[PDB]
């Protein structure tokens, strides 16, 4: 009868407000605070009087309807959003789809940086609206967050809080615990993103490809069936909430974890802790759940997927299905494979089917498929091995600049930032995968490698500059890493014109924290291998070396702009020859 009045019914007034919340400040990103709790209420009021009297008139109307309806009241729309308010024109589902597309992956807004004592005083007076200003801050910062994800962010946001402002020293307490809480929501969403890209770029059928060879790697002893269903469910889940379905995505989302935790016993033995946990706990973490035991039982594959004589048969009988039996398969018992990985040998799979039932004996031509997978396996544990070998020895700062290296002679175009902020990203992966037990490491670096190339490729969708990072991102989603990985220098890139501010440096440098004089050194280094791109990463080192000490030198130096003033000049010339 009332759709708006189902969700709140069964979400519950404040996990229906809080949601609501981060879908207005997701679309919107440049309005107040003040504007969206308004909107919030308005449209609150509104499914309570429908939650009434479900006869009521416009109660019928669906949630896209009403959302949109009401993002097309906010005061100033056609200043403000132009491009969004030509939408509020367009019926449903036009009007929505038009909403959708103009979004923003990095609208520049301020840094998020903790104030222990303002917060606290703000959190104190008020704390549902402390919570609710910290919803609407992240999803304007992250427009494809995990909707109900988010709401669980906003939990240990809220724990933080509690536990640190009566404690003796309120920033000891309070600023590593929300700059770890910082660094979780960036992972999440670097996750919920390449969902969302997946679907953007390459459709449901890709999703559903990598979510079968996942789940079947963190569930291996569940029936295909089982896989199968979960796959349907959590699709769906996903499709809506980075389709702004926020309300829909949170029920569905709940409905699957109640599924899986009722189902646990032939699903998994890992998810006993999670499914004793509150609503949001639980989905958390079944979402992020340990990898279960290999089963004892395992099936041998040959025999199904190169010995039998009538695959040919079966293979063109249903070919998604009969694919999907295999991707399930062959992941179950390859923990040690990356996601990427597990597609790449699906489609080798894929293809030698193709080749070998067109030819007169297909028995004899697909009888050593599998040792065509041999070379797949092989090239990424080579490049895991080298990259995690040469992390060990010169550490994250040093690897970061490696990387800088690497991927601004693939791609000079792409602004400074941008290269700095992915070297960045890309080295935190050495970090977090390389201490890893070994085996492990591969599927580590390769997920997170598809977090890092994703976010390069949304940045990309912005400001598009390099026709090789466009094919890369928008050719095969299996194939991006490996497609970026093979990216050379361009021989026809012209040397970006010296401007010699560019290297300059003041005592401003001297009061910054570490991280921060980190991406000023690494953006120099960029704009290094922009102008002399032939240079060796051995060149590169020594100068940024002679950069890092010259900085070094003049903040600790009596009279530090004068420092900066005279050494300054000297070192960018010498810098010029030692990169010839
Ligand atoms: C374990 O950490 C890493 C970090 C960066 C990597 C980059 C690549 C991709 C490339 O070759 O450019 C491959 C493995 C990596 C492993
Ligand atoms: C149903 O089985 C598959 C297996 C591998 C796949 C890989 C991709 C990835 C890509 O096409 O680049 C997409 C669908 C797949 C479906
Ligand atoms: C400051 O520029 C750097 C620093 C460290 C690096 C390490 C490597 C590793 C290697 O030298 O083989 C490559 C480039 C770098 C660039």
């Amino acid at each position: 009868k009332s759709e708006i009045a189902h969700r709140f019914n069964d979400l519950g007034e404040k996990h229906f407000k809080g949601l609501v919340l981060v879908a207005f400040s997701q679309y919107l990103q440049q309005c107040p605070f003040e504007d969206h709790v308004k909107l919030v209420n308005e449209v609150t009021e509104f499914a309570k009087k429908c939650a009434a009297d479900e006869s009521a008139e416009n109660c019928d109307k669906s949630l896209h309807t009403l959302f949109g309806d009401k993002l097309c009241t906010v005061a100033t729309l056609r200043a403000t959003y132009g491009e969004l308010a030509d939408c509020c024109e367009k019926q449903e589902p036009e009007r929505n789809e038009c909403f959708l597309t103009h979004k923003d992956d990095h609208p520049n807004l301020p840094k998020l940086k903790p104030e222990p004592d303002a917060q606290c005083a703000a959190f104190q007076e008020d704390p549902d609206k402390f919570l609710g200003k910290y919803l609407y801050e992240v999803a304007r910062r992250h427009p494809y967050f995990y909707g109900p994800e988010l709401l669980f962010h906003a939990e240990e946001y809220k724990a933080d809080f509690t536990e640190c402002c009566p404690a003796d020293d309120k920033l000891a307490c309070l600023i590593p615990k929300l700059d770890a809480l910082k660094e979780r929501i960036l992972l999440s969403s670097a996750k919920e993103r390449l969902k969302c890209s997946s679907f953007q770029n390459f459709g449901e059928r890709a999703v559903k490809a990598w979510s079968v060879a996942r789940l079947s790697q963190k569930f291996p002893k569940a029936d295909f069936a089982e896989v199968s269903k979960i796959v349907t469910d959590l699709t769906k889940v996903h499709k809506e909430c980075c389709h702004g379905d926020l309300l829909e995505c949170a029920d569905d989302r709940a409905d699957l974890a109640k599924y899986i935790c009722e189902h646990q016993d032939s699903i998994s033995g890992k998810l006993k802790a999670c499914c004793d946990k509150p609503l949001l706990q639980k989905s958390h973490c079944i979402a992020e759940v340990k990898e279960d035991d290999l089963p004892s039982d395992l099936p041998a594959l040959a025999a199904d997927f190169a010995e039998d004589k009538e695959i040919c048969k079966h293979y063109k009988d249903a070919k998604d299905v009969f694919l999907g039996t295999f991707l399930y398969e062959y992941s179950r018992r390859h923990p040690d494979y990356s996601v990427s990985l597990l597609l790449r040998i699906a489609k080798t799979y894929e293809a030698t089917l193709e080749k070998c039932c067109a030819e007169a004996d297909p028995p004899a031509c697909y009888r050593t498929v599998f040792d065509q997978f041999t070379p797949l396996v092989e090239e990424p544990k080579s490049l895991v091995k080298k990259n995690c070998d040469l992390f060990e020895e010169v550490g994250e700062y040093d690897f970061q600049n490696a990387l800088i290296v690497r991927y601004t002679k693939k791609a000079p175009q792409v602004s400074t930032p941008t290269l700095v902020e992915i070297g960045r990203t890309l080295g935190k992966v050495g970090s977090r995968c390389c201490k890893l037990p070994e085996s492990e490491r591969l599927p580590c670096s390769e997920n997170h490698l598809a977090l890092a190339l994703n976010r390069l490729c949304v940045l990309h969708e912005k400001t598009p500059v390099s026709e090789k990072i466009t094919k890369c991102c928008t050719d095969s989603l299996a194939e991006r890493r490996p497609c970026f990985s093979a990216l050379e220098l361009d021989e026809g890139y012209v040397p970006k014109e010296f401007k010699a501010e560019t290297f300059t440096f003041h005592a401003d440098i001297c009061t910054l924290p570490e991280d921060e004089k980190q991406i000023k050194k690494q953006s120099a280094l960029a704009e290094l291998v922009k102008h002399k791109p032939k240079a060796t990463k051995e060149q590169l080192k020594t100068v940024l070396g002679n950069f890092s000490a010259f900085v070094a030198k003049c903040c600790g130096a009596e009279d530090k702009e004068a420092c900066f003033a005279e050494e300054g000049p000297k070192l960018v010339a010498s810098s010029q020859l030692a990169l010839a």
